[PDB]
């Protein structure tokens, strides 16, 4: 239960789970108007059964905007196997356990990256870290562009779906 600017930030509950998935069934078509094969797969990831195991895992929060489930994320405190693959770049430093954030969706029905960066930097600011880590596809250069405005670092190249783009930003608190 955190507010950051005015948006809730918190757990999601399990009776979320069919406006997290009309969210990201949204974030999906935005995707694929750019060429992306980013969500696009025949697996259906990320689908149903991922979301309710980031409810059970602990790992699903939503932002709430003007009482309206508007942005969803995983949070993950652990290791990524894959980034310890990282190449064409290394890591700020090589620490086992972060913050990694997974599966975010942003409403374009609030839609131009404000509810984004709010969100992202409500959830880093309601963290202790202090390393938080992400990655995205080459083709989503929204995405690139919110790490970056956040203060992430580009690390290099995580063989994640072909090829995942690497970030990193260590929170100064």
């Amino acid at each position: 239960n955190l507010y950051f600017q005015g948006m809730q930030i918190r757990l999601a509950f399990p009776n979320e789970i069919d406006q997290i998935m009309l969210l990201i069934e949204e974030a999906r078509a935005e995707i694929a108007k750019t060429g992306s094969d980013q969500w696009q797969k025949e697996d259906g990831y990320p689908n149903r059964n991922d979301i309710i195991d980031d409810i059970l895992n602990g790992y699903a929060w939503v932002g709430i905007e003007d009482g309206m489930l508007a942005t969803y994320a995983a949070v993950i405190d652990g290791h990524e196997e894959v980034y310890d693959a990282i190449y064409e770049g290394k890591w700020l430093h090589d620490n086992h356990r972060y913050l990694t954030f997974h599966r975010i969706a942003i409403s374009n029905q609030f839609r131009g990256r404000g509810l984004a960066q709010t969100f992202l930097q409500g959830l880093i600011e309601g963290h202790k870290g202090p390393d938080f880590r992400c990655d995205t596809h080459e083709k989503n250069v929204t995405m690139q562009h919110i790490l970056n405005k956040l203060g992430y670092q580009y690390c290099g190249k995580v063989p994640l779906d072909g090829v995942r783009l690497a970030y990193q930003k260590i929170k100064e608190k």
